[PDB]
């Protein structure tokens, strides 16, 4: 009934890397100019999420094939969690990387639909009525990696094993934050689900781009678009 | 610390319902367009199963306790999403790791060899014999299966649903009934209940991947029945089956 010298290592060991994620402010160093704005932070985003990947013990030890499945189809889910830990209710704006705020308006610039759209903010003010801590979102980010469910995956029960600990290290967190809400660690795991039909929907919003004549870059075309050799490099490297 | 009478009555009456599913076999009463153009005559053999399923399911959850109190509309909109994860389910439930075979009703037992020849893709067809062998990895009972089954209908995350505030209290007392069951059975195992909640995720999954299915079975000339149209492809007979 209270955390393990290994589970407070492992939690403190996720928080410490999701704060190297999102540094880059809008001062820093550098209709449709707009998707070619958002796709560049996209590609920040992706590049960092797959660098905190590598950190998450056992990662690094699948096979590459899994890796790459694993990072496929979790990577927008991962956003989409990171878009409603700072999403701003007074403002109703969502932030992106460390400095760039954007209210739905923006988006529907960009040539995004509402379908796509109303679903992320609505989202994003689902996961404020839990209150989550830093924690809280570190361990769902890992368990949200590690899903035996996804497409492609040579090895499940290697991944279900994987993702085992995080789920109790979830468990364990939760009932020392809220001993009488027994409940909200459930409620927690139940948006897990939301962020798959928002990944399908996702998938109809690229898709819906390319009809007007916005294609993905190399890097984002890669693990979004219906080889990898970009994600390979990044793996390796 | 242990079980309330009200939790042991709602489990059992969950449970003695869902025995009243997939009662219907091969031998039994009138029979299905039969197993094998001959492509064709195993898409609507399929068919024809399915919407057997389709009309247990809507029976099964007019008599789960709160479902007929939600509006019309709302109870069309949680049927039209639940209906396939409840499929899918029950496809899990009675899976054999020895044969490799999903049996679908009683008795209709089928290989990944013979939904491949009836036409369906791989990128429907390894998820859901993952999937199967997923759900026995964890292991669940009859009671377990039964609750899954109800925390499922009661989604408030679902499409077209106009009061979500009240299906999720119908989804709370279920989700409370589980995490006691699952405490009381494997007081050793904690992971457990989890799990089970987690496989909805893939369940959303599922469900997406069967909806790309319907769709590239319209190029083989293969169209869906009418009752299964109003679920699956992009509600007359299903407000008719809500009324008895
Ligand atoms: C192929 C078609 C779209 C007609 O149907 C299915 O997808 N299935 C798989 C799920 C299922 C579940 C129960 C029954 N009886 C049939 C089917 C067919």
């Amino acid at each position: 009934v209270q955390l393990t010298a290994a589970q407070e290592l492992m939690i403190q060991q996720l928080v410490a890397a999701q704060l190297q994620c999102n540094k880059r402010s809008f001062s820093d160093q550098p209709s449709q100019q707009r998707f070619a704005h958002f796709t560049e932070l996209a590609i920040i985003s992706v590049q960092e999420i797959v660098d905190f990947a590598k950190q998450v013990p056992g990662f690094l030890q699948l096979g590459r094939e899994d890796q790459i499945a694993l990072l496929k189809a979790s990577t927008i889910e991962i956003m989409l969690l990171e878009t409603a830990r700072r999403y701003n209710h007074e403002t109703e704006c969502i932030t992106f990387l460390k400095d760039f705020t954007y209210s739905k308006d923006d988006f529907h610039r960009a040539g995004l639909q509402v379908e796509f759209i109303n679903p992320i903010f609505e989202f994003s003010r689902a996961m404020r009525r839990l209150g989550l801590d830093d924690a809280e979102y570190a361990l769902l980010i890992a368990i949200n990696i590690f899903s035996a469910d996804r497409p492609n995956v040579q090895e499940p029960g290697r991944v279900e094993a994987l993702q085992q600990p995080y789920v109790e290290a979830l468990l364990s967190y939760t009932r020392i934050k809220r001993p009488q809400d027994q409940l909200r660690f459930p409620r927690m795991l139940m948006k897990l689900v939301s962020l798959r039909t928002l990944s399908s929907v996702h998938s109809e919003q690229v898709f819906a781009l390319r009809l007007q004549d916005k294609k993905l870059p190399p890097l984002l075309s890669e693990i979004w678009d219906v080889s990898h050799k970009i994600l390979h490099r990044l793996l390796q490297d």
